[PDB]
């Protein structure tokens, strides 16, 4: 009956809970430094934001975030968990002698009751393309418990898009769906299914890094606005893009990555996952095109890239793009659920 | 049905879901000890198919079905329950052989067959042959088996075997002194530290290793699929007593499998063990908490139980001791959350 | 009809007499100097099979084997030659004084008439893969001119066949073949013909060297012997193998090279394209698989070379292999008329 | 037919054997100066198509005829005489055109249209402009042009001009004297020395060339398509008088040209300038055997004649003389058998 149950299948939010319910996959968000350092930055940096101020952290794991907030004054921190990591979180604050200041409560962010309204929250809602694992949306729905003029850590984040060219990531794909090209192996025609092999290969977006010089154009970018979008913004993302190719040569996808910025009254601080700053637990995602498209130098490439939330906590991703010069269209599905790590 | 008694909706869910991907698949047949080894198994053995009904369990791309026709089979029937079963049909038309093999798409435990058949196959082995209980469908099927028909795979061999590995006994204890610092960014994180110790040690291992680590002969557990029930699977107790070969320290127990394919014509087998080369069930070790010195000519005794449950796994105990010197370990794994430490 | 026309459409041989017309082409061949030396020595270091002769060179072109012949003491010299050339060589005969003893004879040699029977044929009958052109059967043709005793220079013809592993070949011919993949080529769908490309793309032999590194097995042979064979032999050549597999991994294809011996009455001399000596003119030929094939060392590959002459002075190949231990079949029809030059 | 009288069949046999492959397509596809600018003067002249009936000649794989569908013309009859028309054919079908463009296999002088069309699209430039004969196929086919009709090209301009290359002329000798040596393995090669110099120089280099080569401002020979008729192509005279920018040696005259689509919304150009991005067609230089000095302000002035034969090419014959000195060159060459430089 609850707005996450609505909109998520139990099996996946099975998942998904125990996965985060582990020490291990803690320690790998915590020890990446960029991450754990700037979230500790933009709040101390802005401790006016937090001084005698109530707050709420949503999804808070460990409570890393919560203590971070503490650190900086506030009188009151409400740490909203939903996985067993609840249990460890309340040992930490215990054994940090913090009781009276942070107040663990267990549950969906969606289901738990809070006992009074919070001056500013903070959390780390993002996935992989920024949008995968649909947590951006609750930490929307927590804006309920949001006073007037609250503040949001991070307040905004930015989405950006940019065409790349790497022969090799396609080559690689390529071949793997080939093998299903065999009209003989161990005596069994296996080529009939050589269709959908591709599909099924070029449906997953690559998760991995890469060097800048792939990018084909700068990059454009789609801006969420965490003080004013509401969940439903985020159930169908439509993103139009029109790109001036700076160089010439085959174009096999595009490639996505984001900003966050904690927007704060001493000072706005900055999260990048892009590819020209240090790699990140979030790396950089790409999505390939069947087909490459061919564009010179000084051409445009346009079209949409189209989001759409499921209920595996992931987006269907549709992507449709044209060279303007020639007429070459290209159309792609992409299922975030089912990514490659490369 | 027997299959949703015993089985989580959500770990069904996410168990088909894996194998519905034709990557799957392909990781699987790339595997050149377990294709050929099939396939030799079925070939050499092809009087035990001529002119024969077979029942192939979870027959994903199809591919032992197509060697059951290759074999001279007159009737296969294919039964697999993840999405998979639309592709095999695909490679079945596309192979002129829509006379000979029917898909059926569902559980073994829940789909109709037509007839009684002469022969059944399958891969029904996870890691440590047991995981993913499979091994119970693949016993379920016999309710289709003609009397005296044959099983293909007809027996597992489990293998059991105590190991020295210092490295990777310590490598738990770095994991988690992660959590042993006073002040991670301002934060004291040290009283999660055993938390963390704990959850390590509930995983077995996935790898491989050298051979030189195994301290003793290894014991066998031995399950023959033709005289095997279900219920002979939900509690599985193998004791062991090791006689050990070498002196040292005894940081766990490692385990592999053999099955054979034992035909009118030959016996075939096929062998994961760390002497043979590596295939995608690769090897499993599981941790002791605290290690145990032994000499050789000791001898380690105890008992590995494992208990089926909903998860489509097992929960691991094991107990060992050194009887010479009433020295005592035990631990307790969940075989559903293995870590997958191969590189 | 002459038994050339009636194997030649009149277009083939009209391109390719102007092709060697040409002193641009004479010079290429002839500053080869592993053929031209090898030549020169099998002639003068057998030159008992010369002195005080009546000799045959077919295909003569400027004439330098005539003039070999010359040098080694032979009485008499017709040097046949169909292209315009043959006013070139007459050139060079006038111009090294040798009139007396070298006799043009312009036409086809299954056109011209000879004033007598000779002891010893010399030619340069061999092209690309040894066979293409189909000159070897009016080499074999001229024995009708040759003596009882008579000798051919060269005497016999090895091909050898070899698999090889060339993963960069294959993903380039692979890679031409994808451009009709695109569903949008300036907005036009190209993907129906992508079937059609690749096969044109694997149809074409492959003409360079390459390291003998790539190849995965012991060479298979297969032997003609001029003096024995009929021009008949020619038309339908099939070629059996059975490669013992040395090294694991994909079989891109077959690769092809020749050697001739000349069989003198004071010694052998060989001359080899073999990719283990250096580089000549004819190069190597690769044919490629259009899906490679999976075999392991130990295993056997077989199948058959299947070599139609056709009219276009050239040959329809087809490749027929098998990894016996698995049944993988692959199945092959290249055009040696249209070859891709690599080099 | 007009075509079988102009051309000897083994001519054509070869020509269309050569356009019948899809790489042959795919290399002329992939010039996207070529390719683009065909679209760009289609699309944007889009009133000059828009429900009318078009002809296609020598339409190969058909990506004009797919460019005037996208342009909306109701009907387009795309005729190509080669195998190619097959793959046409597939393309047509699985672009879902079929109602719109109608392949006719044949040649355009044989083939029957149903009805007159408004336009007529063609690549029909060959080397320099006329190499291929082709251009007498598109002013052929007006035949079925109505009386208003347009032809897209609509206009040729062919430029030549002087050159100087050092190199380029050394290089022919350099060549030849691979035959000026008199013991090559023993044989006196040097009789032929003058014939090969004189076959290198009968081959117009395709090639490209930068600009700073050039000695004179261009002299343009300009064929409107819509006023020539089949016949003014048998005996092109191009006279020429070039006033000379620099001062030095000339060694041949450098062709290019230029085509315009003249559109009733705009005329776009294509051109092969040596000033503009390569294409496929590059450029061709003709050497004169004997170099001519000028000075900076002198007259370079002759004729350029070319004669169509039934090779579908063109013999070329250059006379030039500088006015102030009386220094004369002649030079006759081959356009049917091109020197390919370029690497
Ligand atoms: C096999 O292939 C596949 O199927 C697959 C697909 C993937 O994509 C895979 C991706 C992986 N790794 C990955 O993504 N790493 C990068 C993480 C970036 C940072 N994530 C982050 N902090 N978000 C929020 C999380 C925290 O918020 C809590 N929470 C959530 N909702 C809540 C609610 N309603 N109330 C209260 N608490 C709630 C959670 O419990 C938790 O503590 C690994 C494996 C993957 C496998
Ligand atoms: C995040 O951490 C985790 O949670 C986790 C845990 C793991 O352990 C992970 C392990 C992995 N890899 C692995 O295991 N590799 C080794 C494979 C060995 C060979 N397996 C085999 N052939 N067995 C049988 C399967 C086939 O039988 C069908 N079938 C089953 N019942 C059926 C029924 N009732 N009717 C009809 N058809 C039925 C299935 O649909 C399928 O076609 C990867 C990821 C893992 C993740
Ligand atoms: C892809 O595009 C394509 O279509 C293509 C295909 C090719 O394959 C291409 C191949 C090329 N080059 C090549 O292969 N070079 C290496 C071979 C040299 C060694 N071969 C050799 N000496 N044979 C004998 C030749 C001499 O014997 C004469 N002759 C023949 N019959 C006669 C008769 N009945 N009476 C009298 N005289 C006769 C001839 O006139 C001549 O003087 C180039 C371009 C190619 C193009
Ligand atoms: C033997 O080896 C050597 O010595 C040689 C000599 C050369 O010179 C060589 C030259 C080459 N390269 C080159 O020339 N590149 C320049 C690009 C030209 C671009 N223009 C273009 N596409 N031509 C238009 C023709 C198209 O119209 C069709 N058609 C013709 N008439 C038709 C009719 N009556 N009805 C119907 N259809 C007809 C044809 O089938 C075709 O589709 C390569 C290799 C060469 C080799």
């Amino acid at each position: 009956r609850s707005v996450f149950s609505e909109r998520t299948e139990e099996s996946s939010a099975v998942q998904y809970f125990q996965f985060y319910g582990y020490l291990s996959q803690q320690q790998n968000m915590m020890q990446d430094y960029v991450r754990t350092g700037t979230y500790q930055r933009a709040i101390l940096q802005n401790h006016t934001d937090f001084k005698d101020k109530i707050v709420l952290d949503v999804g808070c794991g460990s409570g890393i975030l919560s203590f971070f907030a503490a650190q900086a004054g506030a009188r009151k921190i409400y740490a909203v968990e939903a996985s067993t990591m609840a249990q460890h979180a309340e040992v930490l604050v215990k054994s940090n002698n913090l009781t009276d200041r942070i107040v663990v409560i267990p549950g969906k962010v969606e289901e738990v009751s809070l006992p009074e309204q919070v001056d500013i929250i903070i959390s780390e809602p993002m996935g992989y393309m920024l949008f995968n694992e649909r947590m951006l949306e609750s930490y929307l729905h927590a804006k309920k418990y949001l006073k007037p003029s609250g503040n949001m850590f991070p307040t905004i984040g930015d989405v950006h898009l940019a065409p790349f060219t790497d022969e090799q990531l396609y080559m690689e794909q390529f071949t793997k769906a080939n093998f299903w090209y065999q009209p003989s192996f161990h005596g069994v025609d296996l080529s009939a299914l050589r269709g959908a092999a591709v599909d099924e290969y070029f449906r997953q977006p690559v998760v991995d890094t890469f060097d800048i010089r792939i990018l084909m154009a700068k990059s454009v970018k789609y801006t969420v606005n965490f003080l004013e979008a509401k969940e439903g913004d985020l159930h169908r993302i439509e993103i139009p893009f029109k790109f001036h190719m700076l160089h010439s040569g085959l174009v096999h996808g595009l490639a996505f990555w984001f900003d966050v910025a904690f927007i704060g009254s001493i000072m706005t601080v900055w999260l990048s996952t892009a590819p020209t700053e240090p790699l990140t637990h979030w790396y950089q995602v790409r999505c390939l095109f069947q087909s490459p498209l061919f564009a010179k130098a000084g051409d445009t490439l346009s079209g949409t890239c189209l989001l759409i939330a499921n209920k595996r906590q992931s987006y269907d991703i549709s992507i449709v793009a044209q060279v303007d010069q020639t007429g070459s269209k290209s159309s792609n599905l992409l299922d975030l659920k089912n990514p490659f790590f490369r």
